[PDB]
């Protein structure tokens, strides 16, 4: 329950997602700008050329000194078109856009997936660190007692020596099990993206249900359909399959359009007086008669890296197939694996039951119980990893299926 | 055997293997673009012009309209060129492609090498397999024998529980083996390429031997001459020192030759009458007299790069200095352990055959013997691990050589 | 002491380093040329038109042929600035050289960083190396012993095998820590960036203190304001500011002064001759009055870019963030745990000296002795993996806090 919570601040607050759908934004504003490549462009210029042969004569110099103002509206070069060239490349920067929304996706979807399994690592490490901190006691406990018996007498100093060790040892894996339980914290507070997120975490561990247990993959033809990566790979595809339609259209004439209206006088004094109103039109054709490989070259440019485009598609297919097989495996191993360490735990837990039913009648002493204490907490702990590799598997199946 | 048609499949199917291909094909298509540029451009072009001072006077309006209409072959802006600047980028093109080819090559060997790995990884899970199989039957042999025992009083229930712990401990390894080979299965069918790899997978592993195992590295020299990277390195390194040409290029004059043949008149009825035929030529020379650290800076710029071009190529010489090191030395020790491991597995086979004498004659029990078993498997399959390893060792020095 | 002159060999001969030192060159040339684009400039223009609408007519032909020639110096196309576009992409250039250079600051840390590890564990690896040594005399001393034993027939043939295991897996550990050795002289060698970088490292470890052990991290806003890396994303960021001061001058009208002097004739010999001496002066002013998305979505892409810059500069502070809690807690961590296998190394030195205190009074055995040898000697030597571990994370945290 705590994981939509934790999804909905994610999407809320976190940074990188926010570059995402900021990218969104701007491959949307680059299409925008491809797009008002299809209309003509309008624009008012202002024009002065003052020249002559003769040198000096500035300011009415006297000589044939020539000069033109020209001001207006113009047209620019309207690119009128026989295939629509602008019309291909406001294509390909769409379909550019789309890829760019469908890897906003799945960013957002492999961050959700990096926020769960960093939340199942800190729940285990919480039960390890329980677990390794009794433990310690119980080896606390032994050593006290081995030291307690060689100062009546009754032990070498070998046995308290070999009691030292192993608390010591123990030591140590309490100290590895804090640096692995405070690096998961860190990397939660990292992931959630706010100062304030150690507040946003529960403290303890839980043993209820936190994702999904069973999962039915399907076919291969629905994780293609549903995978956002593999959908920017074909969004990817297609405007690499307009680019080609664009190197195409290089080929062909184009006809250009260049207007004016506005005024034009030898002088300024009569830039705005009656009789100035003046315009002009030209239709251009532009063909290259011979591409001298000029063009061709760039039909075979395009068409390359459109195969290329084409096989990256097929292997980015290869490698969510491979991610979905992977997760699959894991899943199942990791189960039946589990079950096993089940098995170990409820075995050491009955030996156990048995060693402090023979303590209590005074047959066994205090060694054996605390012995079967250390050996039931460390294979209960070992379940603990397995269990916490298995949600993490779990996960990445559900990132790999999309 | 089978490394080779596994080889030559690969070279028929792998998808980024058609990756690269392709791009040798782009890097020609561009080279061929940038060669085309040495040769002069003519282009047809038709061009009318309609401009006035006064307004209205459209379609012959009552005017001094001037119109003009040129239509024919026009040389639009030949460079001719002092120092072939132009030449200049066409050899950093076809550097560049050059370079591409050997990339082309380093993936063509780093994808066969990938697959040669993979392979031996499955050939060492399935006898890893094989091994833990029969270890697992050992431990329910156990289990079931000390069952038995308590079942007649003469084993306590301690001997029960820890024999149920051993075979759930023996049942995770077996679990974490069959993980391993589907993981290696699904390895391999991605490095084919094939939906069908499974099939082209012989099924039982195999004691013949799958690469040379005693490889020469030669001398260092050898190793730079032949490893592609290297060369694609040193391409690169060439493909910027053609840079440094353009840019060096780019200061002095260049000569523009534009042309024009064709038809010109006043109006469009005379334009293909007698005695309109027109020509046009236009030598520009273009030498920015002061820079002001326009043409200066990309000077900089170019020999800037090119320093950086060096010391990438110093960098690369180092990596694979490194790389081929690491593999001889780990070629070297893996032999050398794999030894150690084969003296521990006989020792264990000489316990193996003094403990069956022993059990065969009545004196030592049953868990004696299947506790022989169970070390002396352990120890073949520990062998297993380094044997893969020393063979993985051996396809890295492989792919490391070039 | 040793370790500032590694640095600063480093500083002096290291290849990715010059690369950055290099690219702050070309940066700065990068900057240099934008800035210089703020002058005006003037180039040396000298063109020849010939053009006639009959055919024929070359060398003075019989025609109207119209021939112009002009030779002088012209002012082309200076953009007059009302708002300083290229003053903004100039100080956009700026800030990529000051970020480049705060990279290559970065990059110098990096190396720095990496050589101290590589020598810390090129030193524990030496440590390691004699104590498997004297571990693996050990282990064949038991083994002659147990030989010669079973030759006189008080010892099974089960009992020569297990010491024969027990010598092969202490074999296999020796030639596991050999090509840990190796390869640490292979990163030492790699790292340096010479051949004879192998004369330049002590061949015996020592004990004595390489690096600070106690570092105080401050607060927050001191590392936000020192480490390398976040200062090469603020650089960035304000240059995508920069950019964004670019995209807004696209709106607004550019001047663009034309101009010229020199010569002007109709035919080629009067080039030179008195009253020739032409000139031209043009101000156009340019303003699309509709940009129809072509400036309004340019102007959405730089604020949209800004945005994106200032998300990647608050990830650049986390990922900071996250760097410097993780080494401090293993800094604090394996300080501990430093501790404990110390105090578990002083325990079986104690055992030693019971065990040999007890030999040598013929009490036990020299099997119990040569046991002792070998535990307290793996204990030292496990010892030894933390505190290399220890100094290798106290080098991630100087790296961390730049």
């Amino acid at each position: 329950a705590d994981l939509r919570r934790a999804v909905d601040t994610a999407l809320s607050n976190n940074r990188s997602l926010r570059q995402a759908l900021l990218d969104i934004e701007a491959a949307r504003a680059q299409y925008r700008i491809q797009r008002a490549d299809r209309l003509p462009s309008i624009n008012a210029n202002a024009s002065g050329n003052r020249q002559r042969l003769p040198a000096d004569l500035s300011q009415t110099g006297r000589s044939e000194v020539t000069s033109n103002y020209q001001v207006g509206l113009g047209l620019a070069e309207y690119e009128v078109d026989l295939f629509g060239r602008v019309r291909n490349l406001s294509e390909a920067a769409l379909e550019t856009y789309l890829a760019t929304e469908e890897a906003t996706r799945a960013t957002q979807i492999s961050l959700v997936a990096e926020v769960i399994q960093a939340y199942l690592t800190r729940d285990g490490a919480l039960r390890r660190m329980a677990l390794v901190e009794q433990t310690l006691d119980s080896r606390m406990a032994s050593l006290e007692l081995v030291s307690q018996r060689r100062a009546a007498g009754a032990a070498t100093a070998l046995d308290y020596q070999e009691a030292v060790g192993l608390a010591e040892q123990a030591r140590a894996e309490r100290e590895s099990t804090e640096r692995q339980l405070r690096q998961a914290d860190n990397a939660l507070v990292l992931l959630l993206g706010t100062p304030d997120a150690a507040r946003l975490l529960p403290a303890t561990p839980r043993d209820d249900l936190m994702v999904l247990q069973d999962i039915a993959p399907g076919t291969s033809s629905e994780l293609i359909e549903r995978r956002p990566d593999i959908l920017a790979s074909e969004h990817r595809l297609k405007a690499r399959n307009a680019d080609i339609g664009a190197a195409r259209a290089a080929f062909f004439p184009r006809i250009s359009l260049t207007g004016s209206v506005g005024s034009s006088s030898a002088e300024l004094s009569g830039l705005f007086d009656g009789g100035s109103r003046a315009w002009s039109f030209a239709p251009t054709l532009s063909l290259p008669i011979f591409a001298g490989g000029r063009n061709r070259a760039n039909l075979d440019l395009a068409e390359v890296r459109q195969d290329a485009a084409v096989a990256d598609y097929e292997g980015t297919i290869q490698t969510a197939f491979r991610e979905v097989a992977d997760a699959l495996a894991a899943t199942d191993t990791l189960r039946r694996e589990e079950a096993a360490r089940q098995a170990l735990a409820g075995s050491s837990e009955a030996a156990m039951a048995l060693a402090k039913a023979r303590y209590e009648g005074g047959v066994d002493d205090y060694l054996r119980y605390l012995d079967a204490q250390r050996s039931t907490f460390s294979n209960q702990t070992t379940l603990i990893q397995i269990s916490t590799e298995r949600q993490i598997a779990l996960v990445d199946l559900f990132r790999s299926l999309g």
